[PDB]
């Protein structure tokens, strides 16, 4: 309706591959090469015709084999549209936990695409209403990936940050703080005064991690903080954060 179009070469072959595609439900041909012919806008659109969603988890994992070996690799932005076509929908829609081709398929992409595969799902998934345990396991496997290198790590925690804070980010969040990213002071501002504005374990956990993993960067003021939002018996580890409290005193 909003009548972009897609590529002359990726109009005429389109056919082609969604015949390609059928196959694979049943080393890449030129025809997947066309995929560079997209800006992103124009690869949402085709992603979208070519009913990618749709796909049998085996038809995934083969196509993902096939993207992993595309040279050269696909831009960050591309790659980032290509990933939310192929896994948005499936892991949007777990009662349980991913299927063994399901998880097969994510991770051997994201072992390749690492930050474009969680800067990817991250927003949406955990944006999503009702997300659990199967959407926030596979978020927490993607960002715990030793391929997700340092600067992506960093990356990941400010977008991260931005998000409205809920139980499903902080398991999330925990589990990056986990692999001591690096943080900049301003960083390190949003995360504490985010914390110190609570029933839940994972936030009893997150909590903990902080205090004890990055003890250095917390400052008097933070402290303080830290200490109001801990007065009351009803927070889990009390014992725990009473302690990592007193460390920092």
């Amino acid at each position: 309706a909003e009548s972009l179009e897609l590529p002359k070469a990726i109009q005429d072959q389109l056919p082609r591959l969604q015949q390609l595609l059928k196959t694979l439900e049943e080393a890449p041909p030129v025809e997947l090469q066309l995929l560079h012919e997209c800006s992103p806008s124009q690869m949402d659109l085709l992603c979208a015709q070519l009913q990618l969603p749709q796909l049998s988890d085996l038809g995934l994992l083969r196509l993902c084999t096939w993207l992993l070996a595309l040279s050269p690799d696909l831009s960050l932005s591309n790659a980032t549209v290509l990933t939310r076509s192929l896994f948005l929908g499936r892991i949007l829609s777990l009662t349980s936990s991913a299927s063994r081709l399901l998880t097969t398929a994510l991770t051997s992409f994201a072992a390749k695409y690492t930050y474009p595969v969680c800067s990817a799902l991250l927003d949406p998934v955990l944006q999503a209403p009702g997300t659990g345990p199967a959407q926030t396991e596979l978020l927490c496997c993607l960002v715990k990936m030793e391929s997700l290198e340092p600067d992506a790590q960093v990356l990941m925690l400010g977008q991260i940050l931005e998000l409205p804070w809920k139980e499903e980010t902080f398991l999330v969040l925990q589990s990056l703080l986990e692999r001591q990213v690096e943080m900049t002071p301003e960083k390190f501002s949003v995360l504490m005064e985010k914390l110190c504005k609570t029933t839940s374990m994972a936030y009893a956990k997150l909590m903990l991690t902080v205090m004890t993993k990055y003890q250095a960067n917390i400052t008097e003021t933070q402290r303080l903080g830290l200490a109001m939002a801990l007065e009351p018996n009803t927070t889990f580890l009390r014992k725990s954060l009473k302690a990592a409290l007193k460390h920092l005193g």
